[PDB]
């Protein structure tokens, strides 16, 4: 069985909104184009049924307008309409280097450091019935105010208990090694820069390629040049999925930006040492100086895994329901 | 094994009736249109078999009527008939934001708070054979009316028993935090508003797009303009699934409305604290002031899970069969 | 269950970057060519619909230009355009001899020598609670500086302990048998040489095969020779995937080169005896003379397997957090 | 679970190099031929579109040149070009009698005699901690040179120990019954002779069938004979996979030859009694007279299975690291 | 798990050689015929493109030559060429009654009588360490030639031991009930007779149906009879798989014959009571009178299962290695 | 695991012989007809290529001969040839009511009464080592002819033993309730009557529908009636699978008849109380009066399950080998 997942809901949403519907919007064009004649041309009268097939298969691989008067070098081309069944397929696979920079680069160290937290660090507040319940509040009832609780509670974590080498040493080591925040940031700030020529390419295409009717010109008749006006069927649908992707990809560059700015400059609630700060383990103000620690990133992964761990669920029901007396009934409930 | 499901029958019915038969009613149109010629046109006599293909493939990508006398700008268009193979496919995928606002936003906290109720809170009335059976009614038989039962029964839950920190504290905490009701309501009131332009779009289409016969006009003959009257095959079937969806989607904006109004203004039977109110745990009148608590929502999820939990099945057989003496034989049955 | 994998991320990246998208870029050409007419020719007027099929199916299996004036031996050929649907398929299968030189040649000895390390050598620093904890620092606390720790710590590994025949003998045996480094190097230096005629073939093709219009010539009319100018559709797309592969394969010959040079001449951090050099087992300077030992290669495989081994994860949390006192609390934590 | 495999890497390489790429090189021809017109013929002018179909489907089932002047009996045929889509398919299935001479003839006796070695003969040198460790070197330490070790070590295997009826009796029985070597040799020397008419058939085809243009002749017009020159499309590709197979099958007749000659005349290291000859069980020179024993074949199968047997892996780490003192620390390590 | 198989290698070879490649040689004809025009006819000049389709689809369902001069009753037919795509399919399913006469008639009794031998009769020579080892040779060592071993060994099986009701009673019962030999013989002697009209049918077809060119005649022109010479494409390939099957089926009637004759008249080594005749259980000469017992058939099934039974594998290693002293070390090896 | 099967081999043979090859003989006709032109007609000369398509698609949906002279009401029809692609498909599904009268009507009671026999009634003659072995023959050896064995053996089953309420009460209850024989007979006598109009339909079709050439007549020319003689391709193959089914279904009405008559009037060996009649449980002559009991039907189901029940296999080896002293060695073998 497995309970630890390395993907946030934000990452899944980004993946399904910038890599997936790309692909699902491309097969429509492929199935529309392959189910129709590539081009329609107005062949002259005295053209046999096989002599007019050359005129229809020759102006499709050429795609060159023939403006009267001008030379043969200033003829505008139309290769873009033919070329981007695939240009939409080369942009849905480029958006994988950021996605593959996690499953192949940091898919072992992070889960190695997290499975330890899963299996080892679980004795807090689920084994406290015999660990600390008959210790702190057992002597408080049998005495005799409000200026003595701190004195007794101080000699719980500060004392070099056997269950202390696994706590406050991780905080001291990972409280300055900002390595994970130097890679998860590169996971999102890179996808914000890769989504640039995606947008910059099919933005001038939407504004400079509109026409779908050109006068193709053949030559070298077998014994005079003949000109036929042709027509391109699938131009009206190509630039309907060529500017829906514009807003679909330009709106994913805003939610990522706001997420990244609010995580690194506004939000200061880890839940990895804030939820467990009132219940006995108080952290000295050595973290407020910088929010770039890896513990902030580990906090999200810990938050995403709260269900399959039964001890943490017991803690959630037994800790946060009285957040602000409470210890009066705890001693009478666990006095076994 | 799994026994807790997070989907109500109402949600499943809504999903299969507003997202599914949408899709199953679209493939019919796709398979009907792709199995026939897109358009039929009445070409003139002196037209070769390849010169008349341009006239049949050019008036299908144009779709513009040619009324006599008027200019070239006041010609009505017919792109709607061509366009909504897909407009019916863009409305069956829009109906997922309300559906994906539950599996990705509140698919962890709710089941985290419910699996605790599944595993932890089960000692009530299945362990009562040794928990309360030799306590309350054991002394009632050996005495000596109707003005003393309450006095004895009061010192069962009011007393700070060891099995009391898990009860009446959840009621006190979740009795004012109306968070779940602020999201489940947003899951249904949003699908009632998303189903608006679905209906407002293909309602004017049913009333303004009727004709299927237009006189297309070509031009620029290779050496006079020629006009051909054409015909659209699949117009009589498109607007048969374009107004069956009207009633199919306008009838799901009424059952959701009546469900939401009757849950929030009429129904006041939780079954999460009403069924268990006569059997010993009596709740003070602190809930009647508001029906917006999360416990009301948890009541539906608890109701949907009554079978795979054998203890609750024992309770159902052993509690509700004598709802209104009864305790006379209970002491004689469990006196082991 | 299995936890040891014999493939590095570098090998997987190389395989998916030089063997895979090769294949994925070939099916596009096959599906493009098979969905169009192979060639278009300008047949004369007095040609029946079956007499012009010979002219279209005869200049496609010939593919020979007919320059006027010259003889029948100096006619340039065009077989390259027809021939390399498949020449791109014979280069995606040649890149398997290096890939199959590992799964069939050294896929048993390496994992045989590694499963021993997995199952056998695990008692270090996870069984040390009863193995060395009450031995070294137990007597240090109960005495009486900085010139005596080495004297006590010397008689731990130097002494012929029962758990010593499995250590420092592997180092002595594999410290001079440079066999694995004589094969893993041949695994990569061979793929750097196999990727030569791949590049040298479709490099002159990109520079000497440009034209796609030739004047084919028939003969032996059934009672004069007739010449028809033909046209090749799929030439403009063939040399778009014939020079994207150039850079796609010429860029994989640089990362492999830098990896191989920096492994064998710049990196001197094994992590197989460097991480475990401060924590008690100190290695004499018998390795610094050569970096060609098999232990360097085994170090990478050990690094790739750090998660599923729980003892090594415990070591990682309990060893490297205080790398540079520390032993003061270790005795008080494991004094059971 | 299964750990014993009956196929050597050499056999797998031979199978995938002489039976498989045969097959993958045939489907290409089938998909190329079936995707094109079988033949192209130059029909005369006054031929209707259905009268010229007989001329195109009649010269394809005839395939007979018509040289002028000669009679109707000296006309060369061209049936080979039509015939060997399938002649390449009848040679990829003939190469199975040697392959099916092992899975049906000796796929039970060999693995029956090998599972005994797997399960029963495993007590050597893994149970020696209590079997021979306190026996041989336990008395060597407690005495008092180099002329007494043999005397003590002699009375270990020579003595009729309880674990002796399973050793040196197999050597005596299988040391003269050369049955397996009379069948494995027939498994390879037969595939060297079956790969003869494969090569001898499509070697004269590569040298005598070159032309692909013949003048077919019809007759019996319905009221004079008419001759039409035809053309065969797929002749230039058929003899490209008709001489790549020549070298592909003529190079597999050399590696098999060198393997067979070096196994039977040069290599004399079994590893089935050579590796285990220094560690206590010394074999008398009764094997050097002939290398045709079945133990030589069993040696390869034992070598291919060294990983899933953990006892043999322990032996490999604990035996060969000191091959050439060593026993000085073995007594101190296993003195439990 | 299952270890007993009811199919001999001979039966599998027969099934794959007379039922399988039949089928694999039929799909080739079906895919060849369905990928070509059924017939080619030389229609006259003044025939429209739809009037000549009747002449091509009418002489294919008629298949009747028209010899000049003779009447309309002496016209040879050609229905055999059309009829035996399927006549080759009705002979590959007839060869199943002998194959289905075993899985439905004797697929329960045989394996019922064999699973008993598998599970019950296994105590011989694997439990002999405590069953007979301290009994026969234990007293031979402690005495005091060659005229006394038989006297002691006689009172081992002749005596009415507890493990005797399961031995020599099966021999007495099944030593005269020749029922299985009356059915397995019918399983092979029937397939030798069913494969007769298979051969007798397509033997006259190979000798009397050669021509593939007939002059079909139409009639009743809508206002004179017109004759057209037609041609059959697939006649030269039909009789290439119509005489390869001749030898393929006539060679399977010889190996079966030699197997059956040598089993019933030459071979007299059961291995079911011959291998176990020297090791203590000696059978009286009551079997040499007839080799038609069912024990001979059970011997083959026992031989095919010698691997998954580890006790019999131990016996095979420990019994046949000294077949012709030997008992001298057996007592010293099993004296526990 | 499951060992009890409710289908006899006779039922499986019937199902595969009257329901299966029906279906397998229908797809051949469907694939033959759909791969050819439905009809061929001899259109006149002055008919355009689209005016002759009406004549070919109009005489196929009419199928009415036009005899000269007679009126328009006495024209014979030919709808049968078109109609029985499907009439052969409506007869392969009718043969399921007898097949579905067992899996839905008596697929619970029978296996309910048989699983009891499987699990409960197994103590006979496998537990007899301690149940009856030291009881009957233990006192016979220690005494002192042939006129006393019956006296001792009588007080074994006649006595009201604890293992007697499960025996001879089933015989008394099911010895007169002939319910199962009233349904299994209806399962076969119904399939003998359902296979009637199957045969009676395609028997007159084989004798009255022979011709496949009719002169169709059109009319109402757009400004005289025109008659065209047409031809039906697939008539010669339809009545080849229309009279092979005749004998294939008329031969299944004989084996069922002989089976039913011999079961109910000739065979009088149940094996459910005949095999177990000599070994101690003797049945009084209360069954010979009628063979219509359900125990006779249960006997076949018991016979089909003799393998997976190991106790019954032990009984088969230990009971029937001495059917006709025998008890002399049984006491000495089981005297534990």
């Amino acid at each position: 069985l497995l309970q630890l997942k390395l993907e946030l809901p934000f990452d899944r949403v980004v993946t399904i909104g910038t890599v997936l519907v790309p692909i699902l919007l491309v097969t429509l064009v492929f199935t529309k184009n392959f189910a129709e004649e590539p081009i329609y041309c107005y062949t002259p009268h005295n053209f046999t049924r096989d002599q007019a097939l050359y005129a229809r298969g020759y102006c499709w691989t050429e795609l060159r307008d023939a403006l009267p008067g001008v030379d043969a070098s200033l003829w505008p081309s139309l290769f873009e309409h033919k070329f981007l069944p695939y240009a939409l397929l080369a942009f849905a696979a480029i958006m994988y280097v950021p996605a593959l920079g996690w499953e192949f680069l940091a898919s072992t160290r992070l889960t190695s450091e997290l499975n330890f937290l899963l299996q080892e660090i679980d004795n807090c507040y689920h084994r406290a019935a015999e660990g600390r319940a008959p210790k702190i509040e057992k002597q408080i009832q049998s005495k005799g105010t409000e200026r003595e609780k701190r004195e007794i509670i101080e000699n719980a974590e500060k004392e070099k208990s056997p269950e202390q080498n696994l706590f406050e040493k991780y905080l001291e080591r990972r409280g300055r090694s900002n390595f994970l925040a130097k890679l998860y940031l590169a996971r999102h700030v890179l996808i914000l820069l890769l989504s640039a020529v995606p947008i910059s390419y099919l933005c001038t295409y939407y504004a400079t390629q509109k026409q779908n009717e050109f006068t193709c010109a053949l030559g070298a008749s077998p014994d005079p040049a003949v000109r036929v006006s042709c027509k391109l069927p699938s131009v009206q649908l190509q630039r309907i999925i060529a500017g829906v992707d514009i807003v679909l990809l330009c709106v994913m560059n805003l939610i990522i930006l706001v997420n990244l700015i609010h995580l690194f400059i506004f939000r200061k609630s880890n839940f990895i040492f804030d939820k467990l700060h009132k219940v006995g383990i108080k952290t000295r103000r050595q973290w407020r100086r910088s929010q770039f620690c890896d513990i902030n990133i580990l906090a999200m992964f810990c938050n995403e895994n709260r269900d399959h761990i039964k001890s943490l669920n017991r803690l959630d029901f037994i800790t946060n329901e009285s957040d602000l007396n409470v210890v009066r009934q705890l001693l009478a409930a666990l006095a076994q």
